[PDB]
């Protein structure tokens, strides 16, 4: 099956969590959320005795999570973050819920 893993430790992860900084007006860019998630977690499938990486839908998943919280993102990626929200990151042959906190 597809599973998610920690990039740095290699451990299998079921639920993830990251922190992303806002600017002094409480604005965040989706690109910084995508970087926080994808730098920390990756998806892969075992085959041919190795882990094979699988592309995650992180940007789309972030925008979908914010739209479920009634938060819009503008054409160049900025939005007003909630304090914390959950992104359901998907990779295809698995879903990794990732808690995103914006202090």
């Amino acid at each position: 099956n597809v599973n998610f893993y920690d990039v740095t430790s290699g451990a299998t992860v079921t639920n993830g969590a990251v922190s992303v900084n806002a600017d002094n007006q409480g604005q965040v860019n989706v690109a910084n959320v995508v970087a926080a998630i994808n730098s920390k977690y990756f998806a892969a499938q075992y085959a041919d005795k190795k882990l094979n990486t699988r592309t995650a839908n992180t940007e789309d998943a972030i925008k979908a999570a914010l739209k479920d919280q009634k938060i819009d993102v503008n054409s160049v990626g900025y939005f007003k973050a909630p304090h914390t929200f959950t992104v359901n990151v998907k990779a295809t042959s698995a879903t990794l819920p990732v808690v995103v906190t914006v202090p």
